[PDB]
């Protein structure tokens, strides 16, 4: 298992990163400092997580402390849906850069294919509860992303939560200047994503798997929901390999040539989750884990199911 994957912009991306959604602002600075101390070189961020300033304090301290060089870090952030307009993308990117204390991002993603009305609210509502869309389409927002590469603000651009028709729309864009480097999608044994992964990989797009542990801290969790970390079948694979269930769930996407971004703010778990470069799941184990697919999503963007660009009506 090599530690980095080559992207279609010629840069290398670490295959294991630290997620930061739901990491409290008073804990995430320590989480990121611990992560860099124990070997993580990739941090996954987003403006909508409301904690980039605190992530940036950790990054800056470790760069100042010469624990790591900027060229060795791979920092990812994401353009939120209320900034898809051509004239707002640069300022959104620069706010993220200012918060993270960076003068460039390694990778900047369109967070969702759905544009929303600009304004202070991240989910602007009509008086009945539906998301108010933007009329800007995915192709014009992609051209604005391409401008960020040409201005030196980001080294690579990509997409997140795009279905295969939407990836194809980008690839078929008239005048396309830069292909997406990455599609970041939910992926774990209950949402195995074979068709969309195959498609992206065949096009040279690297896939990043989010919520690899099934996001047990997601806000909308219901007791009745399936639970990866408690599934006795997965616990049995882990026991056979003398690893934790989380370590099996992180190694699984790595062996599919995916990048994976488990989140923790607990120092012991941050270190445990990185200790996945020293064992191998067999092909039988991989096929067994794939067999647990049930098309179950943590993140279904349920307030946006009538948006023209809602991604999850499509079979993949
Ligand atoms: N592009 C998108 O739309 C999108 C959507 C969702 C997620 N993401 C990204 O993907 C990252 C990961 O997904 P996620 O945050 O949904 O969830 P996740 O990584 O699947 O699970 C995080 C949860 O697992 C717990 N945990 C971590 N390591 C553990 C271990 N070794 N043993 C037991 N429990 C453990 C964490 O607890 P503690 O933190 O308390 O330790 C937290 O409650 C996000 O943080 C974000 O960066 C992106």
């Amino acid at each position: 298992m090599a530690s980095r994957i080559l992207l279609n912009n010629g840069a290398k991306m670490p295959i294991l990163g630290l997620g930061t959604w739901k990491s409290p602002p008073g804990q995430v600075t320590e989480a990121v400092k611990v992560a860099i101390d124990v070997g993580y070189r990739h941090i996954d961020c987003a403006h909508v997580y409301q904690n980039e300033n605190e992530v940036g304090v950790a990054i800056q301290e470790k760069l100042r402390e010469q624990v790591v060089k900027r060229e060795e870090l791979f920092i990812v952030s994401k353009l939120w849906c209320t900034y898809h307009e051509k004239g707002l993308v640069k300022g959104a990117c620069q706010k993220t850069l200012s918060d993270l204390k960076l003068d460039y991002l390694d990778l900047y993603l369109i967070h969702w294919p759905t544009g929303f009305k600009p304004g202070k609210e991240f989910f602007p509502l009509d008086e009945s509860g539906n998301v108010v869309p933007s009329d800007t389409n995915i192709l014009d927002t992609w051209a604005a992303m391409e401008e960020l590469v040409d201005e030196g603000l980001v080294k690579a651009i990509g997409i997140s939560n795009f279905n295969h028709l939407q990836v194809e729309m980008i690839l078929n864009k008239p005048g396309l200047k830069y292909k997406p480097a990455v599609n970041q999608i939910e992926c774990h044994p209950y949402l195995t994503q074979e068709k969309l992964i195959q498609y992206c990989q065949s096009k040279g797009i690297v896939v990043t798997a989010y919520s690899p542990l099934g996001s047990p801290d997601r806000p909308w969790a219901k007791p009745e929901d399936p639970s990866l970390l408690e599934d006795p079948r997965i616990k049995a694979i882990a026991a056979k390999h003398n690893k934790t269930t989380a370590q099996v769930l992180i190694r699984f996407p790595m062996q599919r040539n995916l990048v994976v971004i488990p989140k923790s703010v607990t120092p012991e778990r941050i270190a445990e989750n990185f200790k996945v470069f020293d064992f191998e799941l067999s092909s039988q184990d991989m096929t067994t884990l794939l067999s647990y697919n049930r098309n179950w999503r943590v993140c279904a963007l349920l307030s946006c199911t009538s948006h023209k660009d809602y991604p999850f009506h499509e079979e993949f």
